[PDB]
């Protein structure tokens, strides 16, 4: 391809110069060793009683108060394997924390429960596939979908498999956050070779199951569920919602390279392959808006965050989205290692992680 070679595409000024309508600011950050530095991951904190519970890949864990990120413990996963040199656990989907357990995957086919407590290992199981996305619970259940294509529930008290689903055989979804959804006792999991499938939660048994892709970039495939209606992103950029109950399809919109969506009330809220960002109505009709400003600067994914929507970038800047137009309404130079997963809006608190592992939580 002669003409694709000859171009110096590069280089793109991006850094809008936003003139800032408030002053967001760092209510305290904390580091958590080396993060995940160059490597891929959905990694990110989660919150919940007042506790941050951030980690690395090498396999620490920090459990930090989540008024002043003063540490409440810490403790490592790496291992050391009798004779032979200690390890990382190359730990990769979570954080996620449910009712006294701290839930995290590892690239390694392991699951790993601890104590909200005091840090300690509640339990470890070895499971099916990779475990790329976070944790999901729902009624004395861990489920995981690892990269492999399967879908397991462990036992929230022992992490011992109650049931396993195979969903599809690929591999290996190129780590894709895709973690499953639930809503009436079922779990909805895409990403699957184009498929989203929903399963009951007592014995994984197949409720439903609706191809929306054709059969055949990081795409966040996790369903997600709003009043009966489940929006499932294919990884071939089709945006679909379905209809919970029967699965069956309300509509469709080829949107071409999505990596990412969220929906809210009225609109949803898409950032591209090329970190575009775009608004469409609740039914994907009609475009509401985009911004091409970010273009290339590879974003996280965005969050919604008192009225803004949220989303870093490689650079270390968090840019602040005014949801109505699109417009920037702040932007911040926040940590020079750059961001990469998910920003957690949680109980008023934004809480995002650094490549470098430091863990922020920002004010608006």
């Amino acid at each position: 391809s002669l003409f694709n070679s000859e171009e110096d595409v590069v280089k793109m000024s991006p850094l809008p110069t936003v003139e800032n309508q408030f002053t967001p600011t760092t209510a305290w950050s904390t580091s958590v060793g080396s993060g995940i530095g160059n490597f891929y991951s959905n990694l990110h904190p989660a919150l919940a009683d007042n506790v941050v519970y951030a980690a690395d890949r090498a396999g620490l864990v920090k459990a930090l108060n989540a008024d002043d990120g003063k540490e409440i413990w810490s403790v490592s996963l790496a291992e050391k394997d009798g004779w032979f040199s200690k390890e990382p656990a190359l730990l990769s989907g979570g954080v996620t924390v449910s009712g006294g357990h701290v839930y995290i995957g590892s690239e390694k086919a392991q699951v790993y429960a601890l104590n909200t407590s005091d840090g300690t290992v509640a339990w470890q199981t070895k499971v099916a596939g990779e475990a790329l996305s976070r944790p999901v619970v729902s009624d004395g259940l861990v489920l995981i979908h690892t990269s492999n294509g399967q879908l397991q529930a462990l036992n929230e008290a022992d992490g011992a498999v109650k049931w396993t689903v195979n969903l599809d055989m690929p591999s290996l979804s190129l780590r894709g956050e895709s973690a499953p959804t639930t809503a009436f006792g079922a779990a909805v999991v895409g990403g699957d070779n184009g498929r989203v499938s929903a399963v009951l939660m007592e014995q994984g048994q197949m409720i439903w199951q609706q191809r929306i892709s054709q059969a055949t970039s990081d795409v966040d495939t996790t369903p997600v569920v709003v009043n009966g209606v489940v929006f499932a992103l294919a990884y071939n950029g089709n945006l679909t919602a379905l209809d919970l109950r029967s699965g069956q399809i309300m509509w469709k919109r080829e949107l071409g390279s999505v990596n990412d969506f969220i929906v809210d009330g009225n609109r949803i809220y898409l950032v591209d392959q090329n970190d575009r960002v775009m608004a469409l109505t609740i039914d994907g009709g009609v475009t509401l808006w985009t911004q091409s400003d970010l273009l290339h600067r590879l974003l996280t994914s965005p969050v919604l965050y008192n009225g803004n929507l949220v989303v870093g970038d490689s650079e270390g800047y968090l840019h602040w989205i005014n949801v109505e137009d699109g417009r920037f309404v702040a932007q911040q130079k926040v940590d020079s290692s750059g961001f990469q997963t998910e920003p957690v809006a949680a109980d008023g608190k934004l809480l995002i992680q650094a490549k470098d592992g430091t863990v922020y939580s920002i004010t608006r």
